DNA sequence: TTTTTTT
């Protein structure tokens, strides 16, 4: 409600006096209305009755009796014979508690400025008006020192302001306090004028003995010093001195650290509790970054929401795969520690990639999502003192997507383990110091052919997920093929640029995040989808070349007198891999311990020369050459016009 | 100790590819051993470059000393001890050359003087 | 501190 508006410190000044009033006005009709009438006589702008509602009880005297007091305030605001001044309010405050009244009024802005003026004979300096400005404007601005050692200003943005779009109810960064400078030459000038009038009143008093010459000297000196408010160097010195008063010591390091708060175009979205709420009023959460998308609650009757849900049904035909992909993409709005997962999307031609992943990126914005290049995953890493500015593009963001594949790229598994696990990553920002941060990103890679996984350890395969698109988008040549559908170019040209479509998709993402938090305990491994698991299993078995070599080249041989040791089969694997993907020089010791388990452990035996003397299992080492014996060693409901709420099985 | 024994590739090469051939006239200068060990290391261990001289000193400091002798031309030679040069193909005679508590209540604290 | 140029 902002009962004490930050643009008017006299509301806070008057609220202190209303607290200072005796509690006999609390829970009573007549004198409460008398003070309301007096306060409306002094200033009728809905401020002092709001302060009455805040400090004391709003309607405890009569529930539903607000409108009677509103009508009384209206009658006070109209022409009123009686006109009670504010001096009656000061008289009542002094009557209730004189010492408390005095102690309350020493901390006001006018008393601080008047004390400075009287104690320094009208000579005003930088720290004095900096202190007054901090007293009257200290809740709207903040100062902190960044990593480079510079003092940076931050301003809280209110609805009525020349504001960049999406900045409301947040802290915006300022290289200079633009508003404070104007405030000094405007609002502060007004209070200076009030002090001038007070000095004129004290001049209008009788001469007494010698105080009148002192008063004219004070008036002359203050009139000389009053012009310094509009001087550029004086204002610069005032702002420089105000940096030590507006300073908050741990503001920048706290600035975007709550992962349950998300800056959005109409305020701050809080996903701490279900349902998620929209803070569009004053608050104390430090929020700087935001997205341009405004948060509206999820409503399927919206035409854009209906269009987007139909599009989602078009892109992914399987219901369980659609639910899993939506649950996975919903975790992109969270910027905390999440599970070590990675999704690979494979599509032949015109598919839903670059529409869905780019939609997530555009609804999250530049601060919360980013597009990443495939050189971070495929090429070998650089020496860490080089400032990799592409690796710094996932510091404080919860979503990342790769989009480029040259020709069946082979990804570096060390980079995969580095960029997926919930741990710390060390890298150097360009022209900056080497630093460590936390991995909080949900990652999706879209490919056109495939990815080659060289390793077969449990570490890289417990964090890899694979999906293949089953829908081809060919509008002109759309045959009876069910998986074949006619396309609209608008989805890539107009719908992805439309703010209403982005708002609807963000609402869908928030709804699916809440669904994941409700049905499961936010854990995505409990999402039971057989299609994704089966596709990952098939992809893993395709990438595992050990079993393919053992089933293809190694055959059962009855009564075989030939002896095949580990160097022979390692060289056979070397020539097989020469006929496979690429040259791929490897380590023979690790290949020996890797085929140590394999599936030949049943037939493998020990040698007197502490070696491996595996008998039988003659390799073909050519094409065909079939064994005359036998055997092989390698042992060779859809949603009913409704979804996004489906949960009979869970 | 087990890891240091398993990381000694020269001992493994001598055990695997060098066998005590009795009454063998096979002449094996350090260069032959260096080449054989280099292939053995690259084939069994990770392929990597080797220093011929350093390798000669390495193989020199081993059981080879027993069967390693100077030549009339002052050249290190391995008397007999035919090398396998391939899988099996070992000398049966004279066999090969390469020899072939409980926490009770709390575990954080223990015997100060075991 | 980068660009570089390490190569
Ligand atoms: N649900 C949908 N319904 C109709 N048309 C769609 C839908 N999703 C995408 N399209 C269209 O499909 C076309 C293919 O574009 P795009 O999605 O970028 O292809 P892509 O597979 O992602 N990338 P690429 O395979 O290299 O061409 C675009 O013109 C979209 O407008």
């Amino acid at each position: 409600l902002s009962i004490l508006m930050l643009h008017d410190p006299e509301a806070r000044y008057l609220h202190k006096i209303l607290n200072l009033l005796p509690p006999e006005y609390y829970v009573e009709y007549p004198l409460w209305s008398n003070v309301v009438f007096a306060l409306a006589n002094t200033s009728a702008n809905y401020r002092p009755l709001a302060e009455w509602f805040s400090q004391k009880c709003p309607e405890k005297w009569n529930t539903g009796g607000k409108e009677k007091l509103e009508k009384l305030w209206n009658d006070a605001s109209h022409h009123t014979e009686k006109k009670i001044t504010k001096r009656s309010i000061m008289y009542w405050a002094h009557k209730h508690a004189p010492q408390q009244y005095k102690e309350i009024v020493e901390q006001g802005y006018f008393s601080i400025l008047a004390e400075y003026v009287y104690s320094y004979n009208g000579m005003l300096e930088h720290y004095m008006i900096a202190k007054v400005i901090y007293a009257m404007m200290g809740n709207k601005f903040v100062v902190d020192v960044d990593s480079n050692g510079k003092y940076v200003w931050f301003e809280f943005v209110l609805p009525g302001q020349p504001m960049n779009q999406g900045e409301i109810w947040k802290w915006r960064k300022e290289v200079n306090p633009d508003e404070l400078h104007i405030y000094i030459s405007e609002n502060f000038s007004r209070v200076m004028d009030r002090i001038t009038e007070h000095i004129k009143y004290h001049l209008s008093q009788p001469h007494e003995s010698n105080i009148l010459n002192y008063y004219k000297k004070l008036l002359k000196a203050f009139e000389r010093s009053k012009s310094k408010i509009f001087n550029d160097s004086f204002k610069k010195g005032v702002i420089r001195q105000a940096e030590f008063l507006f300073r908050q010591r741990s503001f920048i390091q706290t600035l975007d650290t709550n992962p349950h708060l998300l800056g959005v175009g109409n305020g701050v979205l809080s996903i701490e509790t279900i349902p998620a709420k929209l803070i569009n009023h004053f608050h104390e959460h430090p929020i700087h970054q935001y997205t341009h998308i405004c948060y509206v609650p999820f409503n399927p009757e919206n035409p854009w929401t209906k269009l987007l849900l139909n599009a989602l049904q078009d892109i992914i035909p399987e219901l369980d795969a659609r639910l899993w992909i939506m649950f996975y993409l919903s975790t992109a709005i969270f910027r905390g520690l999440k599970e070590a997962l990675m999704l690979l999307w494979l599509g032949g031609g015109c598919n839903g990639k670059t529409f869905l992943m780019r939609l997530v990126a555009m609804v999250l914005g530049d601060h919360y999502a980013s597009k990443l290049n495939i050189s971070l995953l495929t090429s070998c890493r650089e020496t860490a003192e080089k400032p990799n500015s592409a690796f710094m593009r996932l510091k404080g963001r919860g979503y990342g997507y790769f989009e480029e594949t040259n020709k069946s790229e082979v990804l570096n598994t060390s980079r995969l383990k580095e960029m997926v696990n919930p741990g710390d990553v060390t890298a150097r920002e360009l022209n900056q110091k080497q630093e460590s941060f936390q991995m909080t990103a949900t990652m999706v890679a879209a490919s056109n052919y495939n990815f080659i996984i060289d390793t077969t350890d449990h570490g890289t395969w417990r964090r890899l997920r694979h999906y293949r698109s089953k829908v081809k988008f060919c509008h002109n040549p759309d045959p009876s093929n069910p998986y074949e559908k006619k396309e609209d170019p608008r989805f890539i040209h107009e719908y992805i640029m439309d703010p209403d479509c982005q708002n609807a998709f963000f609402s869908i993402l928030v709804y699916f995040w809440e669904k994941l938090q409700k049905e499961y305990n936010g854990q995505i491994k409990k999402v039971f989808c057989p299609t994704i698991e089966s596709e990952t299993e098939a992809y893993r078995k395709s990438q595992d070349t050990l079993h393919r070599f053992i089933t293809e080249r190694v055959v059962e041989s009855p009564s075989a007198e030939t002896v095949y040791n580990l160097s022979e089969v390692v060289t056979a694997y070397a020539e097989w891999y020469n006929t496979n993907i690429n040259v791929k020089r490897h380590i023979a010791l690790e290949l020996s311990q890797e085929l140590e388990n394999s599936v030949l452990e049943k037939y493998l035996q020990w040698s007197p020369n502490k070696t491996r003397i595996l008998k039988g299992c003659r390799i073909l080492h050519k094409f065909e050459t079939l064994q005359p014996g036998e055997s092989y060693i390698g042992v060779s409901c859809e949603p009913k016009n409704k979804w996004w709420e489906w949960s009979p099985n869970p």
